[PDB]
C-alpha cells in the first residue's frame, strides 16, 4: 500500500488519486476553487489548493498526486499565505457588494473570504459598470467585476456540450470570458443551456432576468396573470429552503404561488401531455408510410439551437409539436380565454423552467399568433425561489394545496419529461397505444432512462420492430453523429437533451457547491421525485388527462389535424 500522513495524521491507501480528491473523502479540507468537473484551469491556476510536501514544496492539491512517502502541510503559514494572498489579490479585480448580490447567501467566494480573513490592497469601486456588462442575451447575463477567470464555465461548456461556445478572449491586453468574438451569446453557435452559469462560483454569469415583467404583470389592473411550472421544478426548490435533495414540494409550491398574487396557477406537466398527444400522433403518422425517420424531439430548446447551428439538415426531421412551454402558452391565449370571461390580450402567461434556453425560445419572433405571444415571461427556479424569500413566504411550513383543474391537472407520462428518457417513455406509452387503437397495460421503458449518455432500445408496435435512442447531453449528440452512430440501423424515434441528467441538471437550477455534490448524485435525487409522482399517479398516459380530453373534445379537435395542426405546431426553416 502507500502511505501518507497528511498533518500528521495517519493514512495508508491503495488509491491512486489526487490530494485534494483523497482529503475530500477523509474529512481533511483543503480549499479549492478553479478545480471542478474534473479539471482545473491549465493555463494560469488559481492555486487556492496549495499545499506543501517535504522535500519538493508548495504544489497544487488539485492535480499533484498522492505518493507513498508523502507528508503533507495544509493548516501551515506558507501555505496559508500563497492562499491568502491569491484570494485578495481576486478581491483587487472584484467588486465585493455582497447583498445586493444574487449570490450572497450561497457564493463559495466570500466563503473563502471570511475563512481565510483576506482583504484586497485596493478594493475594486469600478465608478461605470458597462464594459464589463454584457445584457443583449435572452437568456444570459455578464457581469465581470464578479469574475475571478478561474476557467470553470469554459471548462463546463466544453465537457457538457463540446461546443466551446464559452470562451477565453483577448479584449484590448486583458483577458476575459465570454462568447465568439465577443458577440452576444444569441449569435453564436451558443445553446443558451446555462451550463456555465451552473459551473460558475460567483455572480459573474446568470440568467436574464424576468422578474419585472412578472412584476408589472401582477401590479397591472388588467392582467390576468398564469403561472405554471415545469416538471423539473417541484424536485428541486426546496433545496433553496434547506429541505434538503429529492424533495417533493409541488403542492408547497401551488400554495406559495397563490400567495404571490396569481390569478391562476397552472401546470406545464398538462402542456407535457399536450405535447405527447401531438407528438406520439405524428409518430403514428410516421410510421404510416415511410417517415420522414428519424423523428426527433424538439422540446428542448438547447438541442433545436444545437440542430440549426450544426445540424441545419435535420430540422424538417424535427416533431412539429410545441414544447410543453409553448404549446400550453399557445392554449393559454385561445382555450383558457373561452372558458374563463376573458379578452385573450389581458392574460399573460408565466413559466417557472429549470432553465435559460427557455427565456430565448419564449422570445421567438414568430412564437405568438396576431399579437398575442405564447409565453410572456419565463423565470428560473432560482428567480421563483428570489421572489418568494422577499415576499417572506415561509415555504418549509406551507400547507399544501392544488393546481387549478382546466389547465393544472397531469399524467405520470407528463411527470417524468423533467429525467432524461422521460418524454421517449411517455411518447411510447401514448404512440403504442394509438397505433394499436389498444389500451396496454405494460408501459414501463426503464431501458431508456437513467444516467447514461447514449441509450437505446428496440420496441414492438403492431407485430413490427421499431429503434428509439436517446440522447443525454449535446456532447452526446455530437458523440451520436460523427462516429456515424446514427448509421448503424434506422432510427425512428429520438429523443435529445442539451443538459446531462436532462432538465432536472438544467442551466436554471439551484445551486449546489462542490462540498455537498461529492456526496450527492443530482441528476438521480432530482430525478427519482418525478418518477415517484408517476409511480404513485392513477393515471399514467397523457392521452388519459381529463382536463386534457375536455380542451381537446370541446376546442381543439383531433390531434396532429386541423385545428390542432394549425396553432399547435412551429416548424423550424432556419
Ligand atoms: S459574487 Fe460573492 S463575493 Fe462577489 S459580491 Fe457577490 S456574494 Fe459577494
Ligand atoms: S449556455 Fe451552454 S452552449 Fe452557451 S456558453 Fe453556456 S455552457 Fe456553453
Ligand atoms: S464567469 Fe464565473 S466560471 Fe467563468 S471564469 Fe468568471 S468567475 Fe469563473
Ligand atoms: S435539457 Fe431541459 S433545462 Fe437543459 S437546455 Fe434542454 S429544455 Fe433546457
Ligand atoms: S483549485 Fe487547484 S489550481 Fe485552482
Amino acid at each position: 500500500m502507500k502511505t501518507i500522513i497528511i498533518n500528521g495524521v495517519q493514512f495508508n491507501t491503495d488509491e491512486d488519486t489526487t490530494i485534494l480528491k483523497f482529503a475530500r473523502d477523509n474529512n481533511i479540507d483543503i480549499s479549492a476553487l478553479c478545480f471542478l468537473n474534473n479539471c482545473n484551469n491549465d493555463i494560469n491556476k488559481c492555486e487556492i489548493c496549495t499545499v506543501e510536501v517535504e522535500g519538493t514544496g508548495l504544489v497544487t492539491a488539485c492535480d499533484t498526486l498522492i505518493e507513498d512517502g508523502m507528508i503533507i502541510n495544509t493548516n501551515s503559514d506558507a501555505v496559508n499565505e500563497k492562499i491568502k494572498s491569491r484570494i485578495s489579490q481576486l478581491l483587487d479585480i472584484h467588486e465585493f457588494k455582497c447583498g445586493p448580490c444574487n449570490r450572497r447567501e450561497n457564493c463559495e467566494f466570500l466563503k473563502l473570504v471570511i475563512k481565510y480573513k483576506a482583504r484586497a490592497s485596493k478594493p475594486f469601486l469600478p465608478k461605470d459598470k458597462t464594459e464589463y456588462v454584457d445584457e443583449r442575451s435572452k437568456s444570459l447575463t455578464v457581469d465581470r467585476t464578479k469574475c475571478l477567470l478561474c476557467g470553470r464555465c469554459v471548462n463546463a461548456c466544453g465537457k457538457n456540450t463540446e461546443t466551446y461556445a464559452m470562451k477565453f478572449l483577448n479584449k484590448n491586453g486583458k483577458t476575459i470570458i465570454g462568447a465568439e468574438d465577443e458577440k452576444c451569446f444569441d449569435d453564436t453557435n451558443c445553446l443558451l443551456c446555462g451550463q456555465c452559469i451552473i459551473a460558475c462560483p460567483v455572480a459573474a454569469l446568470s440568467e436574464k432576468s424576468h422578474m419585472d415583467r412578472v412584476k408589472n404583470a401582477l401590479n397591472a389592473p388588467e392582467k390576468h396573470v398564469i403561472v405554471a411550472m415545469a416538471p423539473s421544478v417541484r424536485a428541486s426548490i426546496g433545496e433553496l429552503f434547506n429541505m434538503g435533495f429529492g424533495v417533493d414540494v409541488t403542492g408547497k409550491i401551488y400554495t406559495a404561488l397563490r400567495q404571490l398574487g396569481f390569478d391562476k396557477i397552472f401546470d406545464i406537466n398538462f402542456g407535457a401531455d399536450m405535447t405527447i398527444m401531438e407528438e406520439a400522433t405524428e409518430l403514428v403518422q410516421r410510421i404510416e408510410n415511410n417517415g420522414p425517420f428519424p423523428m426527433f424531439t424538439s422540446c428542448c430548446p438547447g438541442w433545436v439551437r444545437q440542430a440549426e447551428n450544426y445540424y441545419p439538415e435535420l430540422l424538417n426531421n424535427l416533431s412539429s409539436a410545441k414544447s410543453p412551454q409553448q404549446i400550453f402558452g399557445t392554449a393559454s391565449k385561445t382555450y383558457y380565454p373561452s372558458i374563463s370571461g376573458l379578452d385573450p390580450k389581458n392574460v399573460f402567461t408565466v413559466t417557472v423552467m429549470p432553465c435559460t434556453s427557455k427565456k430565448f425560445e419564449a422570445d421567438r419572433p414568430q412564437m405568438e399568433k396576431d399579437g398575442l405571444r405564447d409565453i410572456d415571461a419565463v423565470i428560473t427556479t432560482r428567480e421563483l425561489a428570489k421572489m418568494i424569500k422577499d415576499a417572506k413566504i415561509p415555504f418549509a411550513k406551507l400547507e399544501d394545496s392544488e393546481a387549478d383543474p382546466a389547465m393544472g391537472e397531469y399524467s405520470g407520462a407528463g411527470a417524468i419529461f423533467g429525467a432524461t428518457g422521460g418524454v421517449m417513455e411517455a411518447a411510447l406509452r401514448s404512440a403504442k397505444d394509438f397505433a394499436e387503437n389498444a389500451e396496454l397495460e405494460d408501459i414501463e421503458y426503464k431501458q431508456v432512462r437513467g444516467l447514461n449518455g447514449i441509450k437505446e432500445a428496440e420496441v414492438e408496435i403492431n407485430n413490427n420492430k421499431y429503434n428509439v435512442a436517446v440522447i443525454n447531453g449535446a456532447s452526446n449528440l455530437f458523440k451520436f453523429m460523427k462516429s456515424g452512430m446514427i448509421n448503424e440501423k434506422q432510427y425512428h424515434f429520438i429523443e435529445v437533451m442539451a443538459c446531462h441528467g436532462g432538465c432536472v441538471n438544467g442551466g436554471g437550477q439551484p445551486h449546489v457547491n462542490p462540498k455537498d455534490l461529492e456526496k450527492v448524485d443530482i441528476k438521480k435525487v432530482r430525478a427519482s421525485v418525478l418518477y415517484n409522482q408517476d409511480e404513485h399517479l392513477s393515471k399514467r398516459k397523457s392521452h388519459e388527462n381529463t382536463a386534457l380530453v375536455k380542451m381537446y373534445q370541446n376546442y381543439f379537435g383531433k390531434p396532429g389535424e386541423g385545428r390542432a395542426h394549425e396553432i399547435l405546431h412551429f416548424k423550424y426553416k432556419k
